[PDB]
């Protein structure tokens, strides 16, 4: 079965930092596959990132090629689309959706974490659903080591998405790792219940931020979202990275144990 690897583009997906994403179908064996197409006149760190990456709720990395000033990613085409696409503005989306969701994108996350990788941008805009509903993590773009021989190595640069990045990256020189993308999980979360963000930015100038740090969850979007899962925000989307709660803990969580959807 030769000529596996020759591909004709169809549609734009979308487009990121560096570049556009395209859908691209096989010739022969008839795949269809996700190409990142970045003009370089960065990308060799995320290539190098994705090298090491294997788990089924990450998007699989085929390969590169350049051409001169033009490189190729090749990617696992989720027809999905984004998360971001199934959050319905001021509703979310069904609980137990949601939760399937929040788990399987923890297990995403346990993965990169363990594997002393840190994704440091994860919104619905970067959880991409396959044929199947399975969500899985892209976009390394922004990705980064932060432990390698068993020795962990605190942050300094500031990176991510306002309304998603924790209080910590706009208010200290360094920071952990894992507890900002920890946090990212839990504005997910919130929108995924609530079809809103909570705030622009975590910082004491936003009223929306401050509102939630006076514990005033009759307010939007704190109100739309039942006792259980708001209990687990409570514990997730909590100022001191070193008192907010781990993926660990996240597991033993009330919510995230109760049993709500049924098999396919
Ligand atoms: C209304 N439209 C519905 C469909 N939609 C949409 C459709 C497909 C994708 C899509 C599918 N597979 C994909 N595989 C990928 C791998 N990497 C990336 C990346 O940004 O790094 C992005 C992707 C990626 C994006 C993203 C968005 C765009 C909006």
């Amino acid at each position: 079965v030769p000529f596996v690897e020759d591909w004709d583009l169809v549609q734009t997906l979308g487009e990121g930092a560096y570049g556009e994403v395209q859908l691209a179908v096989n010739r022969v064996t008839e795949e269809a596959v996700a190409v990142k197409i970045v003009d370089m006149k960065n990308i060799k760190k995320e290539i190098c990132i994705n090298k090491m990456l294997n788990h089924e709720n990450v998007v699989k990395f085929y390969g590169h090629r350049r051409e001169g000033n033009i490189q190729y990613l090749f990617l696992e085409y989720c027809s999905g689309g984004e998360l971001f696409d199934r959050i319905e503005p001021d509703i979310g989306m069904p609980e137990p959706d949601a939760q399937r969701f929040f788990h399987q994108l923890m297990a995403g996350v346990v993965y990169l974490h363990g594997i002393g990788i840190t994704h440091r941008d994860i919104k619905p805009e970067n959880l991409l659903l396959d044929e199947r509903d399975n969500l899985k993590i892209s976009d390394f773009g922004l990705a980064t080591v932060f432990r390698y021989n068993n020795r962990e190595r605190l942050l300094n640069k500031m990176c991510g998405t306002l309304p998603y990045v924790a209080p910590e990256l706009l208010k200290r020189r360094e920071f952990h790792a894992e507890p900002v993308d920890v946090w990212s999980c839990g504005i997910v979360l919130t929108a995924m219940l609530a079809g809103e963000l909570p705030w622009d930015q975590p910082s004491d100038s936003c009223q929306e931020y401050s509102d939630w740090k006076e514990k005033k969850t009759y307010l939007n979007p704190w109100k739309k979202i039942d006792s259980a899962p708001l209990a687990l925000l409570h514990k997730i989307l909590v100022e001191n990275p070193s008192a907010r709660i781990t993926i660990p803990d996240i597991k033993k969580d009330r919510w995230y144990n109760k049993p709500l959807k049924k098999g396919a």
